[PDB]
Parts: structure tokens; C-alpha cells; sequence
């Protein structure tokens, strides 16, 4: 696999907007933890902080498209 699957990214991309309500192209924790709640997931202010923290890579304090292509890859 030298890049990625085109369909495996798909999926994850149409999973990516959905989340993305206000469609910005940023996933912001109260995005996060609305998703992570319908999950039945219930993370914490410092839970979704640290989460998005430990991928976000470029400094700017949410979870785009790229980003969160890496966090659900690393979920495996
Ligand atoms: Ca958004
Ligand atoms: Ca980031």
C-alpha cells in the first residue's frame, strides 16, 4: 500500500462531513463530542482537548479532513 485505498478515504471523507455540521472543513471538540455522544461515547472537555491534541500536527486546535483521516487510522 504506497498511499491509501481511494475508497477507504471515501468512507472516511462522507464520515468526515457528517460530522462537519456547519461544513467550515474543521471539526471543533463541540463537533466532536455532539458525534462521540450519538456513539454513545461521553468524552470530557479535557478528553476531546487532548484527543484532537494528539493529531492535530498543525498547531491550529481542531480536526480537519487530512487529521482526521490520520486519528481513524490510528484506531485501527
Ligand atoms: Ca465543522
Ligand atoms: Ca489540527
Amino acid at each position: 500500500a504506497d498511499q491509501l485505498t481511494e475508497e477507504q478515504i471515501a468512507e472516511f471523507k462522507e464520515a468526515f462531513s457528517l460530522f462537519d455540521k456547519d461544513g467550515d472543513g474543521t471539526i471543533t471538540t463541540k463537533e466532536l463530542g455532539t458525534v462521540m455522544r450519538s456513539l454513545g461515547q461521553n468524552p470530557t472537555e479535557a478528553e476531546l482537548q487532548d484527543m484532537i491534541n494528539e493529531v492535530d500536527a498543525d498547531g491550529n486546535g481542531t480536526i480537519d479532513f487530512p487529521e482526521f483521516l490520520t486519528m481513524m487510522a490510528r484506531k485501527m
